[PDB]
């Protein structure tokens, strides 16, 4: 399945704790063509865009905001996983996953050391 769409958030669990264990309502637009992705995430006041291909390193930021090199792999046909490494600093191990349900929900998880936050999106 293909992750393209305009995605609205419907659930969120542990965002502040991801935030509270770390230092410190986004809409998401995805275009996927094969293994190539564009993901734009925005709130009312902030926006960011990433471009990556599965299996190719790229640069982005950690939950707490620090510069990182990322690499995405497929865990299955419906789920991708991303390992991150800070470009400069020491820190918690951070990563994220995105997967699609058969019903077309997009589930994001974000992990910072042992704390996991889950966000769920549907297409609008
Ligand atoms: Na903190
Ligand atoms: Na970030
Ligand atoms: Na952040
Ligand atoms: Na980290």
């Amino acid at each position: 399945p293909n992750f393209s769409g305009n995605w609205k958030i419907i659930r969120s669990e542990n965002w502040e704790e991801l935030l509270k264990v770390l230092g410190v309502k986004p809409a998401v637009e995805i275009k996927q063509e094969g293994d190539t992705f564009y993901i734009k995430t925005s709130t009312t006041v902030r926006t960011t865009e990433i471009n990556f291909k599965v299996g190719e390193e790229f640069e982005e930021q950690t939950v707490d905001g620090r510069p990182c090199k990322s690499l995405v792999k497929w865990e299955s046909e419906n789920k991708m996983v991303c390992e991150q490494k800070l470009l400069k600093g020491e820190g918690p191990k951070t990563s994220w996953t995105r997967e699609l349900t058969n019903d077309g929900e997009l589930i994001l998880t974000m992990t910072a050391d042992d704390v996991v936050c889950t966000r769920v999106y549907v297409r609008e």
